[PDB]
């Protein structure tokens, strides 16, 4: 019985952990609630046997999860990828934080009526944020070196949404939109971002003040 | 012997705080003041952090910034993560339901609205409690016998929601049981009546919700 991971039809909290999935070819299903299917996760919500019941969900014939930061990590920690050492895990746990404080930036504004107006204090933040990545990346090929790591993932994802909110916020950083493109050319993330597998969008829910909508 | 740096607030930091004391820890912090921002800027970038930020933990093994690695790591070198990955999940699990209310409260606290917004996050937090007050059924605390990193997360949290309303813990008996419990364990109280102990501001001096130079 393979794990099934249960969330909104948007990328959300719950992209990087798809995209982990797909780069270990690990088969998983999908339980996935539209637009109009809010009383479907209603009917569902305490009826899986989840202590702290959520969206995005991940159960497997060991856990029942939710919070998307144990569903990536457990799934990462099933893989040996979580680090050998207290402090291999204190790096990719620094490197997953720094990510979701770009991620969670957009989001804590994202359903916000003034949202053009916060946009800017987050905008004029960005490029910092941004830079230590760029600089993170000088030397090392991915976020923790020569390998591949969850956050690396989460990078990806927050680099995707925060073009959409400003498409010229990686002009000056060159490494970031290499980066980019590498994730891209991994054979397993090429193949699911081309497949019928792929949301594009929404990226927050659908009447999300940016990043919502039916298309983009 | 460890440095912890960060404003002279609760803020992200007062878990690890307490943590570090409920392990009887030595550990120095450097405390930033309201009006030490430009001291803050200016140093930010020389002491070999690869994502300069508030709070940093330097000791003679690493050199981290996120709070979340921090308290994760200082529970790391104790052995409190979990033995295997369906138990790290479990306590990864506990942690982000704490953050979800205590960066509720985060979110809506900077804002000019946030009169407006406290009324639907107090109509929204009791179904977060409700999750923790079963959790805690049949737990002394929230994995269980002994203490983990989250039960320091979660007092937190729940010291931040009871300074937005004072009663809102009231119809969550085992919650209410479970701060005093916290208090109650003799290396907290020793800390809670400490030189030590910073009990104000909460988000920051300048913010609508927990700022100001005291309650
Ligand atoms: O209330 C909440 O659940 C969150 C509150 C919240 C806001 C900001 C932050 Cl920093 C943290 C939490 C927002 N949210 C979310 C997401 C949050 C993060 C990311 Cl990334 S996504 N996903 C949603 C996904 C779907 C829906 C929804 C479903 C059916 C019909 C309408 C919607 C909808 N109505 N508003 N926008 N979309 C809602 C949320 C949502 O509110
Ligand atoms: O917390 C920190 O700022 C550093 C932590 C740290 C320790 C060791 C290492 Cl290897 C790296 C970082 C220590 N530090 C420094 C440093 C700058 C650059 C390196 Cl490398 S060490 N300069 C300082 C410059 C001035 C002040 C200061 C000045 C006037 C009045 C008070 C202080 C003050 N009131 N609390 N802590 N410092 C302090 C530091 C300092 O702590
Ligand atoms: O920009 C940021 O740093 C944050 C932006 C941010 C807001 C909301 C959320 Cl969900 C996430 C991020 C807010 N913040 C914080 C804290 C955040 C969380 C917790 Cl818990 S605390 N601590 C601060 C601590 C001190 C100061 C500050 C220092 C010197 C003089 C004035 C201030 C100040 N100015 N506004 N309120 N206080 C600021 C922040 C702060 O903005």
């Amino acid at each position: 019985m393979s794990p099934i991971l249960g969330y909104w039809k948007i990328k959300g909290l719950v992209q990087p952990t798809r995209l982990l999935l797909e780069y270990l070819e690990e088969k998983y299903e999908e339980h996935l609630y539209e637009r109009d299917e809010g009383d479907k996760w209603r009917n569902k919500k305490f009826e899986l046997g989840l202590e702290f019941p959520n969206l995005p969900y991940y159960i497997d014939g060991d856990v029942k999860l939710t919070q998307s930061m144990a569903i990536i990590r457990y799934i990462a920690d099933k893989h040996n990828m979580l680090g050998g050492c207290p402090k291999e895990r204190a790096e990719i746990s620094m490197l997953e934080g720094a990510v979701l404080d770009i991620r969670y930036g957009v989001s804590r504004i994202a359903y916000s009526k003034d949202f053009e107006t916060l946009k800017v204090d987050f905008l004029s933040k960005l490029p910092e944020m941004l830079k230590m990545f760029e600089d993170r990346l000088c030397h090392k090929t991915y976020l923790n070196g020569d390998h591949v790591t969850h956050p690396d993932f989460m990078l990806y994802d927050a680099l995707d949404v925060v073009l959409y909110m400003d498409p010229m916020c990686l002009d000056a950083f060159p490494k970031l939109v290499c980066f980019k493109k590498r994730i891209e050319a991994i054979p397993q993330i090429d193949k699911y971002l081309k497949s019928s597998k792929y949301i594009a969008w929404p990226l927050q829910g659908w009447q999300a003040t940016f990043g919502g909508g039916d298309h983009p």
